[PDB]
């Protein structure tokens, strides 16, 4: 990453490398993996972003869809930012320079530490996260329409499932409740908070 | 977080990220999780606060009630602190800027490091903790009225349960004791410390 | 804690938080937990002291006796140190300011880093340790009078039990020995070291 | 490695040493091991590169093929860069100096920290990675021609295998699909993204 | 400990505390525990030395013999170094000040950082190690006279036992060997190295 | 060790201590332990080198052979470097000063940080490694002459054994192959690389 002592390059730590690889193994593409990726890549150069993605051993169908999303975002960058060099001067980054495939570590450090910065790590991280969200939505196993409260399922457990499914995918909470809790909820009237709905069905 | 070398931004550590995620998995919303959250988010920007909350994989009913509490506190902030910008100058934070949804990391660092600081991380952390306490009270399984000493339960074990329940929820200790220890406690008179009550029933 | 770079505030580390919580879970109130608490809270502000105590999930009977001891020590502080403020000036700490309930982190840092320091963390830590020792003595299961060497128990194992019990609670070692080792010990005469007693009964 | 405080030598950390040794034990020469090696050897001197390779306990057939690749690359270096010394002056590195066998740590630090740097660690790391890729291709158990979707294998699982095999080794995805998904894929027409192919066969 | 940034006090780390406690639990008073204690207490003040010893939960017979050795060494210090104070000046340390029982942390830091240092931590560590060696010799289960090679025990395994026992306790290696290896060893003549003895009996 | 902030003494870390002790327990004197020892003792003073060797609990036959090798190397040092002191001046190191038995930590730091350095840690580490290699060769269980490919053993697995044995101990690879792979290898002609031999017998 690039961090403060002036703004300097540091080696990606063995601990960050290991944390990312373990979250992916333990959680696959459950939605919470995305804000973990984002937090573990704080300050990341594009090189570091490629290291984290390249160190994942399975999920190669997912990694391949991610390259497609990366190439689409890169081509849209080249559309808005054509390039045309000057000895000892900085070249403008193209899509593939941002994605880390045709830029060196030194070019990346030079863009990221310029005054003002050309923030190639934050740009690439936005493309990667966009790709990762399409994958989370892909691998979401259930429609929110099939999250229905069981006859003897505690309301809380049902709400946990309902919002878990809705996060992976993205009135109806009440409709999908079981008869008994549904009746209690119809009676609360409009404008009930989730806290009030969950207290009523306890 | 923001910490001292002057006051600088540091990346949230893999170790803090991991600690928070594990305490939540192992303890759910037992009350002791709150002072752990508070301690692990020392110096946190609002961005970091959102990272810790977003990295929790289950308990999405709880996370949703928390957003409601956050939005209520944010709307009360906008009520007391309306906003109306000046080139190169700091804008005043609204509720949603404090909660980290419409403020950038740079705005957050600028508020938090101003002289005097606009402490957006400490403000948001107070809203989050308020939300978390309502959740601890929600998920508290037992009324203190149903904590009663068993016929052969050691007094200490009963007191542990009584104060555990009372912490999750928030004369009667003696009333809820078993006949034998109850008799010993009635005899101590008024003004007995817990230490004396527990010595008597040993 | 407060530590040296001048004397600065640092966030309590995830590793200290975790160490304290694990020693308590694994050892309860065996006496050795006290010097661990003392060592893990080196440099602690009163806020940090409250964090370590608040993060303990069970033993709420013990935590409650501890508050009683804290309030007693605080009331004795107010007896010896009454307070009576001056813009931009430091107020004198009362008992509850020392215990961290009515003082802010900033007041605590200001007392602890003053020339000369008002060492509010070391004062509160002494109250806490006093409370913790009363708890260690409470939860000590056995009188030293019931530590007696078994007919075929190795002398060393018996001495380990004898001093373990005596530490939790706080001529007789010989009296409580088994007939055979007792006879060997009577013969050594007065003025035998523990090393000599233990060599004789090997 | 060599890292920034000026550019200084630091001891390879016990944590890097241990991470490398564990990834090799747990993953052998699955392709993802290569970008892990590259990331764990950030800043590495040739000495450090030899330490990481020498600390691997099995796979000695692989380590021996790696020496062959190293010697070939070293001989090609000597072909393009003959050497011919001046008191207190730097000698030019030969192949075996780059590979760390006839250069000392001090010569290595002197090349790597010169203005401009003679980047002996990055040169040797490129040779090592080249050798490691030939080993990944060697130990790849399956041809992509034998990755065929099973009659009841979910399409995603098949794509994971297909791209896993293709990474170890390096129209046909559709050909190798099962009849039912093959028919759906023929109908999509040309120019389907992987995301669209995978949605269709869900 | 006291370490270099000038010479400053640092908090004993949770990791040192934990390492010491685990080596004692896993190894008791096997001899190798002594050089581990010595290495984990590098820079230790007497306070830190007491923390490491006080955090050990069992072996209280051993801890008590250790106090006896400490008091003997302290009384011998007072015999050679009597004391007789000057405002703002350093007092001379007595035995019990060195052992950490009547000296404060500040006195300890003042002795240890004086020009020239009064090295109270290194003095106390020598007393502790002396005590620890008497304990290692106490708990040594076997005389070297009962280490004899078994009829089918590999010579190496026997030598491992022989030197293990001799380290806990502190011509005969050959005498204690089995008939067959004994005969081979008699034939080597005088002046055989251990390497040659062990090669001969392979 | 001695490391850079100028060149300063640092305490050997609990993590290095623990890593060395675990590699020895898990790997004994498999050859890869040597470059791990060398890497974990980067910057080591002779004191640190003795700490790492003294903290090993078993293998005391091996530790004793190591002392013999150390004493031989030390006597050869005294043969080439006799000594003959000057107030406030540095004495010349003898063999036993280098090995850490008659030199203090301060003498060691003074030799190692002199301009030019008298590198007593690197000298002693070379003696130790020499001793360790004689031990690796001792404990090598098999001659390379008894590494022969089994009738149904994959060629790779056989090559792994062949080079594992050859590393512990230090045309024939082909001779020791099984009939079928032997025939394929005879046909390749002279000048086949290991990669080509291993491809042919796949
Ligand atoms: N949640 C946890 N609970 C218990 N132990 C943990 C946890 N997380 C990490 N550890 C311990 O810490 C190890 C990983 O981190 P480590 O202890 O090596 O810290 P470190 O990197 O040395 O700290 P620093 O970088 O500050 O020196 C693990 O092997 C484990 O023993």
């Amino acid at each position: 990453p690039i961090v403060q002592n002036q703004m300097v390059h540091q080696c990606i730590s063995p601990r960050t490398l290991n944390a990312w690889v373990k979250v992916v193994e333990e959680k696959a593409f459950s939605p919470e993996v995305i804000p973990m990726f984002s937090a573990l890549s704080c300050g990341a150069t594009p090189q570091d972003l490629n290291t984290m993605l390249n160190t994942v051993g399975g999920h190669q169908a997912a990694m391949q869809m991610l390259k497609e999303t990366i190439n689409e975002e890169a081509a849209e960058w080249d559309r808005l930012h054509p390039v045309h060099i000057a000895p000892g001067q900085m070249r403008e980054p193209r899509g593939s320079d941002i994605a880390g495939t045709t830029s060196t570590l030194q070019e990346q450090i030079g863009w990221m530490t310029h005054n003002p910065p050309i923030p190639v790590g934050e740009i690439y991280k936005r493309w990667i996260i966009l790709g990762l969200n399409k994958i989370v939505r892909m691998y979401s196993p259930t429609s929110i329409l099939d999250i229905r409260q069981g006859p003897k399922e505690p309301f809380r457990d049902y709400v946990d499932r309902f919002y878990k499914t809705l996060r992976a995918e993205q009135t109806l909470l009440v409709q999908n409740a079981n008869p008994d809790c549904k009746t209690i909820l119809k009676a609360l009237g409009p404008g009930a908070t989730l806290e009030e709905m969950m207290t009523a069905c306890q």
